[PDB]
């Protein structure tokens, strides 16, 4: 009929209607609504500022650029995670602080449906909101889906360790996007009083960080972390970041006389110059030689003193803060294929032996952070089993997957529980049909595999079996129900126990049913080993 | 006597005294009083900001730079319009937001004479305030003459179609200069309560735009448009300007990922780089090949939503706004020689035929905007007369002159009349002795010809006959009288009827006398044709 | 037992303890506390802005950079003035607005000791705060010593003569540092109510300027000028500075179309480009050829209308302002060796004759500003004595030393006296053992020779005789006592008469005793001659 025209605080917005077959009420889709002023020029390495009001009707009908990142790695990930039919080719630009909205509400009438803000993952180095289509989830569960974006890599996490460039710019963008929702979502038939944040991987770590951040207080009422939390060391930088700053500065051809000097110099660099720098620093790829403790992984969350007053560990060790329903989950094989492949892991052989194992585990320091003195014990605890070289490789992948997501996730869940807030956990175990062709038939429940069920990929792509079509319907029910009541349960779905003392959790997959004490053994072991 | 020292809001200003022979009270001349903060750096493509106060006495005794523009074309025009003896060689700089004042009032005593603010023309691409000397008009009619400047070309009209660079910067500069007058002219013996704005060519179109703009409300009490109004299509960009922005961006060696990106990039360019971009774009010159509908003539007035809430046409279709005495006039041969000679029209042959006529009229699209399907009818209506090839060229020149000034001007005048405000029209028909040597003696009342009478050129230059010396005295009387009572009439001058229902207008020239229905036939014809 | 951690308005600061042998309570030393936001980028040529607050504990344990300047000349001076054992190699950076604090107070308890802010010298073109160690003075006299820094050369004194770059940035930095002290020193056991400012050479001239500046009112309660005041023409630019600005602009490869243009262009230059410009200008070195009245010796204090409402001379001619105890002193031979040795003065011959004398005095115009018509009289009044060519050199050096410091200092002292405020004068006459090896042993009271006694160099360096060790103890007592009661006197010290009508002053040196009418003869003579 007629293009959707909503009125926001900064001005009228124009969208387009899209009908999901099987549903009458077409969903109103807005692409590219700016939630902050383009962090260009001097605004670089500074908190996001409010957007400028527009005089007439703004057309939110074109996919917004994605924050500057490594185009190759970026598009690759966008194609592997996208839940839509065709992958949308995105553009790169520092001007990327936008968000997309998918509202199934009949805008003609006053609607206040629950809101679900999605924070995409990509190790805080790559990623885009347009990758995740909300058409299905919005219609299928009748909730407003919001996909936001935030500065990545240098642009969003460069910190000099002091006031001259605290850092966490990216995290502040996410908060900024959340404030925008509180002041506008109501015009999109969404209830600003019922906003649920959820993300995968880095997005999960972000969701976890927002949960600990005082700034995010009152900006959301429910949180979900998918394969990633604030205890996922690889994403949270501790200690003196000054050295990393200086290394970047030099790589960017800048002086390092003082923090201010560095920041000023980098603000002079062109988007393009910093993009090259990014590639030079070779992030998201595991260094094989040199000292494993010097292979900086990827700029990340720091303890700026604004967003995070102290390390996550310290923070969660307190029950004096605002608590909300939190759902933390993981997948059967987090380090199954996706991450290992991307990082260009040396596993190219097919199998692995105790000796080469302790070697890789060492070079994998920037990911697991395991002292070289502990390497032996850890290796033995996991590969000490069968003498099967091929199995050691599989047990090795479990080793990493546990230190990065398994143990961290459960630890966070427990603390959220002991804090006195509704906690829920799950373990996605299913191999989507939308997986890559280069993904072994064996790998089931790899990193990001639940993203297809969560975003109803079966209802957008083709070939999904009735089994997958059903699984998706369930997951969305759970997620949506959680967004609503802060409880996944609802008639028509298996019972999902609350992660309390019994530590009950739901095993999601072809066979969905409750269970108890997730990674309980693992958490225990690693806690001791790491306690030196 | 001792140099004039006036006290303005921002600080003391120093000028110089200049006596016009025949007048006792010497006129106080101030050159280069800044009315806004230099729109340099990030201030580019943004509204003008207030000037910084100075600590002591500022010497307004040196002609201010002229806004960056084609130096050649610029000086050429400055020499052809200047009314002073010698042409003042101007400098180019982005730092050009200044104004010159010519006050005949005895500053030693409280004086509140009428103020006349002059907006120079030049297709918004070139021009300068220093070109027009106010010494004669100020003394001869005892009124304060103010010549202002405003950003030109890219610097003053680059619009991305959205909030990232709405545009009309130039028009905002004019408004800014008007506000300055309301807060300072009183210190120059001028009455802030009686400010009359007037300009020629784009200056007229500007005066016409200020009349429709809500921002200009209460900044002036009388307006005069000389050969140019808001209905002069070549100076108003309607539709999506986004494509033009992008074309400039590229030409400037910029990316066009997003509006913000474009604007940011251009703000990085040097004044010099944007000046070259300007030469490349080749404005002011009619493209002969390619598609006539793609030859963008020059950057201009847009509907930003701040200065203009909608197209002039829509605006004038309302009688719910602030109305003031408006005087709109034209010259016998608007497209006689000046304009064509500048744009390089292929008429050097001397004559023209029906066939080549329809051709030129087509390529002249960016000026007359005549559908190729209408070209035939229009051509026939004008050249269908004598078979004289030489006369067809003239009739052809009348064709264009009517669509650009004739019909537009009358249409505006009528609406201002029907609105209920004092309206006046005229048709200057005289060939000044100060014309160019390359201008054929047959062309009478060519574009800008009245500028010599209006600015008492005969009293500054040499060789003016007693007839011209007299004509000038009259025009100034009329103009000044209008500035005073909002009515040109006054004892000692022919009767100038008010442009009411009878549509009476004054025919100015060697033979000055009233007449009726100016371009009445033309307006009617073109209205029908264009309505097809 | 633990590094000192003070809490300032902007955040916690970390320092280090250092014990001066012979004193129990170790002094807390803070190096690099920022008192203003790095004047980088667009902040260049603008007043200093407040510093950004830091989230945790800032380590003030590393010597801050020194403001960009001629590194050679800079380090040379730092080595000749330093009172510490080893000369600290400093870094150059526009990011130099820092200050160092030396507090002998036991931070564990509430202490409010007198504060002494030191303004280093270096002709407003070189210098650093780290050069002067306060450990000794702080302990020995139990007062908080603060060494500040301020923009130098172009960075701190470039003025276009108007609001587009008034100038005196450097002086504003000093004021900024003083405001910081009023809002923080109390956290360092210092009494914000008893702040004494003191400096040598340009520092003295600054102290003298701050005394005349309305902005500095209430930021200090006592002032001391060592060899340098606001009447030291060489460091006070009068007249139109526009020409100097333009000359710099060009030398920097900038246009000079307008002030704004110049300032904008220079803000584009890199720290490095402006540093080369500095070197190209050659300020230190007295020009030998060309016109002496065109050899701009500086970039200095101007009459911006903000810091100074008018020339020092005019200002001191008033008794309607805030007055405080002022101590102005000079050294026996101000132009003895140091200054002349730096400007590469052509005195290498060893002697000088009446003829060559009048020659040098002329080329020394930018220092003494003596009309070529007066050169003869002046020369005769000083060298007209013995026919000894070698003595003429000596008397010649006295000539300059009197016009630059002698007469100016006394004139200032008298006016401060006649104003009605406690005035004190002295004449340091002693040759420190810490002098340069290339310094003749016949030169006593060279420029800056008192700096070793004032900063207890004998207690940091080695070889000081008991005579020098004693002299130092005395001077510090005097200085400290003054800072305390605004009176140098105190039991255990020779009587220091107040510079009243008797014009009594103290002769400091191996033989310390009062005297009267300092440079009385000189002041008189030069006053007449200069009055033409
Ligand atoms: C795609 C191909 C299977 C052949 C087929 O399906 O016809 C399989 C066989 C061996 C596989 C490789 C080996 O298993 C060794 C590596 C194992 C890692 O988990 C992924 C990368 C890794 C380098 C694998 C890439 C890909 O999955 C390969 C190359
Ligand atoms: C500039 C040139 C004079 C020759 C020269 O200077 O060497 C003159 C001679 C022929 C002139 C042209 C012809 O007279 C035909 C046209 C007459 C119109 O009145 C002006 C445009 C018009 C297109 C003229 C432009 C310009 O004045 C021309 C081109
Ligand atoms: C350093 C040297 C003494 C040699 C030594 O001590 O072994 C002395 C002897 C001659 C001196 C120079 C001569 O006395 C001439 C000049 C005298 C001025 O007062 C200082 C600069 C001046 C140019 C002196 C510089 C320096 O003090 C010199 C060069
Ligand atoms: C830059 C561009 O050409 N794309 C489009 C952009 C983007 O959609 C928005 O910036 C959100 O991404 O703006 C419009 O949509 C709009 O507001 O009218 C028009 C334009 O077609
Ligand atoms: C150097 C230069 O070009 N500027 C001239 C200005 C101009 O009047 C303003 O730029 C406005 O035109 O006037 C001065 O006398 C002045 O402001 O004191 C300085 C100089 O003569
Ligand atoms: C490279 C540099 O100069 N910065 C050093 C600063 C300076 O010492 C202070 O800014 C005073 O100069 O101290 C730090 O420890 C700090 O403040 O956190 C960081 C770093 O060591
Ligand atoms: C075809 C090879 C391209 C090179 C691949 C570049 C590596 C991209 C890495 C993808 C980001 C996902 C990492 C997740 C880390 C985490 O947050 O746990
Ligand atoms: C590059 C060589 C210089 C050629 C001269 C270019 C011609 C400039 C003419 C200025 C246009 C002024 C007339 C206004 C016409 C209009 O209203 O559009
Ligand atoms: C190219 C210029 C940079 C060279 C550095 C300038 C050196 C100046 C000499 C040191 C300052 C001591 C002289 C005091 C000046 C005075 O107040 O008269
Ligand atoms: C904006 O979208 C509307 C609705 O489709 C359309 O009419 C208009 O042309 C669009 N404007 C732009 C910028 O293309
Ligand atoms: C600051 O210095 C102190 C010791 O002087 C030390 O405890 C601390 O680690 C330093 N902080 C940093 C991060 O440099
Ligand atoms: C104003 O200052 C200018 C530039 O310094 C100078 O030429 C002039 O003497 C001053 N005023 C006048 C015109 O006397």
């Amino acid at each position: 009929s007629s293009p959707p025209v909503v009125d926001t605080v900064h001005g009228k917005v124009l969208g387009k209607f899209v009908s999901l077959e099987g549903f009458a009420q077409p969903v109103a889709i807005f692409l590219g609504i700016p939630f902050a002023k383009p962090p260009l020029g001097p605004l670089r390495f500074t908190p996001p500022q409010p957007a400028e009001p527009w005089s007439f009707v703004k057309n939110a009908t074109s996919y917004p650029p994605m924050c500057t990142q490594d185009p190759k790695a970026g598009q690759l990930l966008s194609e592997l995670f996208t839940n839509r039919k065709e992958n949308i080719p995105l553009k790169l630009s520092e001007d990327c602080l936008y968000l997309n909205i998918y509202t199934p509400a009949d805008l003609t009438k006053k609607n206040r449906l629950p809101v679900m803000v999605w924070i995409h993952g990509g190790g805080l180095m790559v990623g885009a909101a347009s990758t995740y289509d909300g058409l299905a989830l919005a219609a299928h569960e009748n909730v407003v889906v919001v996909t936001i974006q935030y500065r990545l890599g240098i642009w969003g996490f460069f910190s000099t360790g002091d006031e001259h460039s605290r850092g966490n710019w990216g995290h502040l963008d996410q908060v900024a996007a959340l404030r925008w929702v509180q002041d506008n979502i109501a015009s999109f038939g969404g209830n600003p009083g019922s906003v649920t944040i959820f993300g995968e991987s880095a997005g999960g770590e972000s969701v976890s960080v927002l949960v600990l951040s005082p700034l995010a207080k009152n900006l959301f009422h429910r949180a979900i972390s998918e394969s990633g939390v604030a205890l996922t060391s690889v994403l949270v930088k501790k200690g003196d970041v000054k050295p990393l700053a200086e290394q970047i500065a030099i790589t960017a051809g800048c002086k390092t006389t003082t923090s201010a000097v560095m920041v000023h110099c980098l603000r002079q660099k062109t988007e393009e110059e910093l993009l090259e720098t990014t590639l030079k620093m070779k992030f998201l790829s595991l260094d094989l030689q040199g000292d494993p403790r010097e292979s900086q992984p990827l700029l990340g969350t720091v303890i700026d003193g604004m967003l995070l007053l102290k390390t996550p560990e310290e923070l969660q060790a307190e029950r004096n803060f605002h608590t909300v329903p939190y759902m933390v989950g993981i997948n059967k094989q987090e380090f199954g294929w996706l991450i290992p492949m991307l990082m260009s892991y040396p596993l190219s052989e097919g199998q692995l032996d105790q000796k080469t194992a302790m070697s890789l585990l060492w070079k994998s320091y920037p990911l697991v952070c395991i002292a070289k003195e502990l390497i032996p014990e850890a290796t033995e605890k996991y590969l000490g089993g069968t003498d099967d070289t091929v199995k050691k490789k599989d047990l090795f992948l479990d080793l990493i997957a546990d230190v990065m997501f398994g143990v961290p996730s459960v630890i966070v869940a427990r603390n959220h529980r002991d804090a006195g807030a509704p906690t829920y956990m799950y373990e996605f175990q299913y191999r989507p049909s939308f997986s890559s062709d280069m993904k072994p038939k064996t790998v089931i429940g790899d990193h990001g595999d639940e993203l297809f069920s969560v975003f109803g990929a079966p209802f957008l792509k083709e070939g999904a079996s009735e089994e997958e079509i059903r699984l998706s319907k369930m997951v969305m029910k759970f997620w949506a129900n959680f967004a609503r009541n802060g409880n996944p349960n609802g008639e028509g779905l298996p019972h999902w126990p609350e992660y309390n003392q019994k530590e009950g959790y739901l095993q999601i997959g072809a066979n969905t049913q409750a269970a108890q004490k997730l990674k309980d053994k693992e958490v225990a072991f690693w806690t001791n080993l790491f306690a030196k």
